[PDB]
């Protein structure tokens, strides 16, 4: 309850705390926080994509999938 699986990351600033993306720092150290459209990866300090009509039905009919949107 003071720590938790990720700990003492740098602040924000130092390469953003290692983060490439848009990013904050709770005490417990910095991580990226994705904007709309993005996902998280594993590494917690890199942001991806989301394939938002791989999912069936998110699109009545025909899609592309585009960098942080869709069409
Ligand atoms: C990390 O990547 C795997 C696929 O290699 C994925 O299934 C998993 O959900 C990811 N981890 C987290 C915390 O979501
Ligand atoms: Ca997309």
């Amino acid at each position: 309850t003071d720590e938790s699986p990720l700990c003492n990351q740098d602040s924000c600033s130092h390469f953003n705390g290692g983060c490439t993306h848009q990013c904050m720092q709770g005490p417990f150290g910095a991580t990226c926080l994705c904007p709309l459209g993005y996902q998280l990866a594993n590494d917690t300090k890199t942001c991806e994509d989301i394939n938002e009509c791989d999912i069936p039905g998110f699109c009545s009919q025909h899609c592309v999938n585009m960098r942080g949107s869709f069409r």
